[PDB]
């Protein structure tokens, strides 16, 4: 029904806390975009299980991508996986990807350390056009601050506005 | 010490409310620009000034369209002339409502503001964006009710 | 054919400039919103909007000529736009979305705040704007200038101008 | 003395077209993106032109996790003067893409301008250009003047 696509650090991240409170009690479809070290910037993405995820994201009516904001942008995991999906929208395993996304709901969980709530507004409009070139509705999103792990639960505006991001 | 700069018409309309909801026990002043001079004292006075205003076509309303502008003759009149070092020292926040998707399609608008507030040398403390077509409609907005709840509080 | 919506201050106005350049040697519809009583001394009239109206109806190419006044568009301009709302709904023009929406759109900004950036949210408020209206936005112009003349030092800005339609 | 860093491939593709109308005459160094190596030869140049095609309204993802990679270099031992040195560069941005760049390439921009804001380096100029197949680019008369001239500093 609904899957959270985390492109943040897992166990305590910001990313992390702000989506549990997103979703919390639902039988969501966890996934997390995996990457290896080779911390911010010190890894490189691990896509061996790309199909996989969007088998699982092909399921789900509900898609809420979290990401860090790294320069002023989504994280370079999910930025891998994003861009790979015009090779999806060539792939004749999901011959009807364009179209079954195209039904689905968008929302975005943004968590930065540097006045996210302006300087991450060019980051929820580039948001804004790729899932209007899906065709997916855009229905929330919540912009987060927080620098290192856990300080995003001292920002109550943005922890109530992610217990609230699910319209109803 | 707070003021209500109103860009619509008063009427209970969504973004009145939704202003109010960020007010409430604060006791604020509530200008309605829809005497200029007399706004332009009366703000001059205050710490914090909520900009609310409902969307139109993306933007602002023109009554505050209006007012902003004059700010230009403001900014040389001899009878305020420290209009700008005034502003400079005050919190600014933003209050808007719309009912075509306007917490996506509003954010052109809030980066205005931004630039107006940041030329100003206003600190631009937040913004709720709220959606509503007809009159109460925002009361269903629970995001931006909660939002603006929160707005002003320091700890919660 | 073509109509230059301009919301700015006439003759030798960077605005003007800009916008005569575009629609150089073409017999464009010369619309220009009133105002009287510099910048916010003045109140916008509308007293001849809907002949307006009636006119750039008649055109396929819309170019939306504006001096960028704290970061937005003029207020002659924002005022012209705003009552679209009400010409969607008024008898007297009863196929006006339907018209607007096969209309190619192009605008031409002038701001002495480092338009290039400071001027893109008003970029992107005029994409959402077309897009309601269905309207093609075909493309811009983002000029440098303040004073009178000062747009005939931005040659990048003369040149896109040239290169708009 | 200036780098264009590449963020596609060396293809003579759209993006190199017009990257290299923006340099024709200066003899600039090309890094098509050896981490340690690039950040050594940029930090020796003092105009860098970041050139980029342009995927889902964004920059491709090799320019991205090269840029990601910054977060390390600046607490890196090894250069230590990383941000001095990279504040007192000037910045360009050429970006081409099929999806109508240079309205949809905007929030781009604005990225763009936070990420060499917050470096400290003066973001000189932008060419947004349109091209779906190679070959297009040559098509977009506005964008082969503007970056034609893009680090010229005289006219005719
Ligand atoms: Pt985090
Ligand atoms: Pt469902
Ligand atoms: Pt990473
Ligand atoms: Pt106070
Ligand atoms: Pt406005
Ligand atoms: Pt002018
Ligand atoms: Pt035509
Ligand atoms: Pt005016
Ligand atoms: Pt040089
Ligand atoms: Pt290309
Ligand atoms: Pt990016």
């Amino acid at each position: 029904k609904i899957a959270v696509i985390n492109g943040g650090t897992r166990s305590g991240g910001n990313t992390d806390v702000l989506a549990e409170k997103a979703v919390q009690g639902f039988d969501a479809e966890h996934i997390y975009l995996q990457k290896y070290p080779i911390a911010q910037g010190g890894f490189r993405p691990v896509q061996d299980d790309y199909d996989s995820i969007i088998e699982r994201i092909l399921q789900c009516h509900i898609l809420i991508f979290a990401t860090p904001i790294y320069w002023f942008g989504m994280s370079g995991t999910l930025k891998l996986f994003i861009d790979r999906w015009s090779q999806t929208l060539r792939d004749p395993r999901f011959p009807d990807f364009k179209q079954q996304m195209s039904v689905k709901q968008a929302y975005v969980i943004a968590v930065g350390g540097d006045n996210p709530k302006i300087k991450g507004l060019p980051l929820i409009q580039q948001f804004e056009h790729i899932f209007h070139f899906m065709g997916m509705s855009f229905k929330g999103y919540v912009l987060g601050e927080g620098n290192r792990p856990g300080d995003i639960l001292r920002d109550h505006q943005a922890l109530s506005a992610a217990s609230r991001l699910l319209k109803r």
